[PDB]
């Protein structure tokens, strides 16, 4: 059925980005609980139908490694996307409470995104654009699914500015100009990664003294980094060789050197993390404390 | 009196950035219109108290130069600032239906804006840290104020991100590290007054073929050019050659070199636009359309 604006009640407010506030709903009609984002746009009527339009795909994105969609509509100066809630929220809330996320668990996450990734791409003819920790979202069931990718053409547009946050995860080649593509998802998921497992986001690198304890930056500074200077990478010792070359193969600077979805697929670490009996749902509890 | 949130009453929205909303309203009880801002922190208590305690200055900030603060709250995951209603909206807004501003009027602004910086240096003991074109506000009196100031240490730090906007308006040494303070203010200014003389952001800077009409860039392409290629100036022939000298003495790179409040004050272009007779309120509403 469709949704409308009064037919939702408001339980509570999951977290603000910029551009975007999401809520905690009742649809009422269903009794279904999910999750709305609201982006507050102030544009002309002719597009924002061509926005509504371009969301409706997101009927057919039907994947396990996908956020589930309901629908979406206009009211009130701003455009509603309803998904499926996540009820364990995303990968930058529980690196909060974890601290550090386990490598076996990301062996369980990098399944997912790469999947996700494939998903997008093979079927609906899409990159991601926006691969970071809080675009990755887990729940009790032991699902890890992506959510937030660019579907729609016109609503990229329309909210054209980005991420000044002390923290970026664009691939040096996104933030030098307009010559990139999907490659350009490897290294934000590769970046996000060495993040989750690391503890903290992980540019400028950890010097000598800082890695000991294992038991801010400008904006021009920062990226200037990113773009010139050698990549981030797994410390030695504590993360097994499997992983620290997948996340190697990740990083790579030049985007047509950078492994690509087809190869991670194949990747030692993965054929490892596929294999391995994990119980992600227990683990994801255990930290968070959703039981 | 005290300000609360039940006591007002949304009138119409008067746009949004990122990180706030602002409305213009009424105070029902004193029937005073005035403009809310509305800043969404997600934020302990403690702290929260700080900001609207270090919000209080604003009391004291009198100055025909600085838009006028009625009171500042806490209410529903967001700070209220209240403020003086400029009726004619911010410089970015008269830009855009002005196509672009005269020499004769930027004489006017560019006053304003000087005096302004000075009185909350010299009064007050801080620097602005936002002197963009929407952060100058104007009204059918004819009055030219700077609003969104710095006057708060805790708040500065909670909303700490920033800019992203394919557009930026920080000063060579504030995007390249911690090293900066009040003459960063002057670049930002700088650079606005030639944003506005010329219709358009000034970098890259128009080609031969582009300053014939007169009758995007990615993010560290940008600040690369910022920081490391030669400042914007304005083009020849069609400005005096004072104002000419005022924006660049305004946009040199080293900040010390750079002229300071002290020096534009006494600078032939200030004392030329001083004299001047400019009905600036007639021209306001010749173009915007407010009477
Ligand atoms: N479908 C969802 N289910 C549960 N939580 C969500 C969902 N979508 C978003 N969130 C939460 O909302 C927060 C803010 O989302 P968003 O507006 O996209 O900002 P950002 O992703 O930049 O933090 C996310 O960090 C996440 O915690
Ligand atoms: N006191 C005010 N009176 C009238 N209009 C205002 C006032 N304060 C803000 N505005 C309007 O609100 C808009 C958005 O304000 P803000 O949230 O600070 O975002 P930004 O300054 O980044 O555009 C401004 O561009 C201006 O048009
Ligand atoms: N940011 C979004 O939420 C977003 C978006 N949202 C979105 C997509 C799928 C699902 I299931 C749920 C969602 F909410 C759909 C788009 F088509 C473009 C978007 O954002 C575009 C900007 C980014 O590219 C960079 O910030
Ligand atoms: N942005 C603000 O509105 C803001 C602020 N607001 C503010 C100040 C004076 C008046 I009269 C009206 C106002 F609304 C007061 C502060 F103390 C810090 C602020 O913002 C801090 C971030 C900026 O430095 C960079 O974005
Ligand atoms: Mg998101
Ligand atoms: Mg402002």
């Amino acid at each position: 059925m469709e949704l409308k604006d009064d037919d939702f009640e408001k339980i509570s407010e999951l977290g603000a980005g910029n551009g975007g506030v999401v809520f905690k709903v009742s649809h009422k009609p269903s009794g279904l609980v999910m999750a709305r984002k609201l982006i507050h746009l102030e544009i002309k009527p002719a597009i924002r139908n061509q926005i509504i339009r371009e969301l409706q795909v997101l009927h057919e994105c039907n994947s396990p490694y996908i956020v589930g969609f309901y629908g979406a509509f206009y009211s009130d100066g701003e455009i509603s996307i309803c998904m499926e809630h996540m009820d364990g929220g995303s990968l930058d809330q529980v690196l909060k409470k974890a601290g550090r996320i386990p490598e076996q668990i990301l062996g369980k996450v990098s399944i997912a995104v790469i999947k996700g990734l494939t998903y997008l791409r093979e079927k609906h003819k899409i990159m991601h654009r926006d691969v970071k920790p809080s675009n990755i979202l887990v729940n009790s069931r032991g699902e890890i699914k992506l959510c937030d990718f660019g579907v729609s053409g016109q609503l990229i547009d329309s909210m054209a500015n980005s991420f000044v946050g002390t923290r970026s995860y664009m691939s040096p080649e996104r933030l030098q100009g307009t010559h990139y593509s999907v490659q350009s998802d490897i290294w934000s998921m590769g970046l996000s990664l060495v993040e989750m497992a690391v503890g903290r986001y992980p540019i400028p690198p950890p010097d000598a003294k800082e890695l000991e304890l294992m038991f801010p930056m400008a904006i021009f500074e920062l990226l200037d980094y990113i773009v010139n200077e050698p990549p981030p990478k797994l410390p030695s010792g504590v993360f097994s060789l499997e992983f620290q070359d997948f996340v190697n193969k990740c990083l790579i600077k030049n985007p047509a050197e950078r492994a690509d979805l087809k190869q991670l697929m194949v990747h030692a670490f993965i054929k490892r993390s596929d294999a391995e009996e994990v119980d992600f749902a227990g683990w994801l509890c255990s930290t968070i404390g959703l039981n």
